């Protein structure tokens, strides 16, 4: 009788061939359900992450609210079952960006894509957005994650050259250097593994747990980080800002990139 | 202050560049520590798995006990820190079995390797083996894992054509159909990901959490499973037994393969 999914959800997915996603970049369990005529995806998060930006329930609320606003998968079924938040969704439309630009010398293409994403985001009306992921909320969550050992451990943070010696040290800095915020729609984890492209245009967004209201520099900083991680040429960072048509605010960019090292 | 590893351990791995292992087949956190002189491996399991066959402390004990008996990595450092069990070990010698066979069709070489491991395991004197992984012990921990929702993430267990409707039904079956046991040294998870080869002969064994005393058919069953899903041809299973010089006991083989489903 003890199961992580309900009998109702089990019936909906029995006909599919379960292939667990190998990435495992988050505490969530992700499953591709290979069917005869389509694939579905089931994302699950345990009770320890209930209410946090990692909670897939969060992720369903944003998916529903984002329908008609951004290209997102369809919510086929959601439920809370024995502490688990279970989200059954349709397969995103298009090609995963990390795949589309995998072995391809064209950093400029993903830059153009990021620019496009930031553009689309700034057009989204957040007046009735389900979640506000301002720094007060994010830091309170981070505090909880740290205290309960639920924050992700970037094993690279153990290397001797890392600035902050421990998670709290970084947290105290984030708490102290909290920049001013101007809320706009924020994806929360604008990476090439969460974005889909079809015919040059963005075709889908997933991993929406941190989606909601947040400063504009949050997603922008994420992009700066991605640009630098893939290529050691800072010229592409300037290209990105040329495309956005704005001046980089390095203090805010550094801040949000730092905030991410605990997520 | 609060960290998953102690300052002593942190100090020991500072000089190393961390590269987290992407497999993530178990609840253990595995990290490759790349250095200029050599590479080390850091394996970690949290508080919830304490005392179970997943606990790296148990794995460390077996790693220590197997020195001079089987080619295993050297225990460089062990500690219990803030609920975590951490093990710093040397890199195994040789080539990963799944890598040496990567694509190159050489089934009989793998069959001979598996055969070699079984014969090698049977020559091991278990008179002072630290652990006895009898079925009572294994089922007892399985009961605990299920009671705390720590048993293997149901993915295929959700599919329609699965024999057991739920984990408990499977557990109950194992409890009732528990066969007789003849304890020999058992690796606990004999597979191409936990075995290393050099010059066609086994050069290293890792993932020792479930190692100790257990029935001989346990590891043999795992090889049968590996042969079928890695090689494909059933003739190679017959060959496996030819090399072992024994006739397969399918009733026991099915049982042990079934035992690992929930782990
Ligand atoms: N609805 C979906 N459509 C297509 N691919 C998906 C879908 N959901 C998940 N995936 C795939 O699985 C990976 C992990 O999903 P994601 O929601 O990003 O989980 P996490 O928060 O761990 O990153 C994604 O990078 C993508 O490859
Ligand atoms: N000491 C080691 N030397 C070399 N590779 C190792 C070592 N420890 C772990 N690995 C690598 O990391 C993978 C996961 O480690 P393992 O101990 O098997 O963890 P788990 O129990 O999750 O399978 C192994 O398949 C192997 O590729
Ligand atoms: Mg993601
Ligand atoms: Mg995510
Ligand atoms: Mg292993
Ligand atoms: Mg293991």
């Amino acid at each position: 009788a003890k199961m992580r999914i309900s009998p109702e959800l089990k019936k909906l997915i029995e006909k599919y061939r379960c292939v667990k996603d190998t990435e495992g970049m988050s505490p969530a369990k992700v499953y591709k359900l290979v069917g005869e005529n389509e694939n579905l995806y089931l994302k699950m998060t345990d009770s320890r992450y209930k209410g946090t930006t990692y909670d897939v329930e969060r992720e369903k609320d944003m998916m529903l609210w984002l329908e008609g606003k951004l290209p997102v998968p369809k919510v086929l079924h959601f439920e809370r079952h024995d502490g688990w938040s279970n989200l059954l969704m349709s397969e995103a439309d298009g090609v995963l960006c990390s795949e589309e630009y995998e072995d391809e010398q064209s950093p400029e293409k993903i830059i153009e894509l990021y620019a496009e994403c930031i553009r689309l985001f700034h057009s989204i009306d957040i007046s009735d957005c389900p979640y506000t992921n301002s720094l007060d909320s994010r830091l309170a969550e981070l505090d909880y994650l740290l205290n309960n050992d639920l924050a992700d451990v970037d094993c690279e943070n153990w290397e001797e050259d890392t600035p902050f010696k421990d998670p709290r040290e970084l947290y105290d800095f984030l708490k102290t250097e909290k920049p001013e915020e101007e809320l706009v729609f924020s994806h929360g984890d604008l990476g090439d593994s969460n974005i889909f492209v079809k015919d040059g245009k963005v075709s889908g967004f997933i991993d929406l747990g941190r989606s909601g209201r947040a400063d504009k520099w949050y997603d922008i900083a994420f992009c700066v980080r991605s640009i630098r991680e893939d290529i050691g040429e800072e010229q592409y960072v300037e290209l990105f800002f040329d495309l956005l048509g704005i001046k980089p605010d390095w203090e805010k960019i550094k801040y949000y990139i730092l905030l991410d090292e605990l997520f």
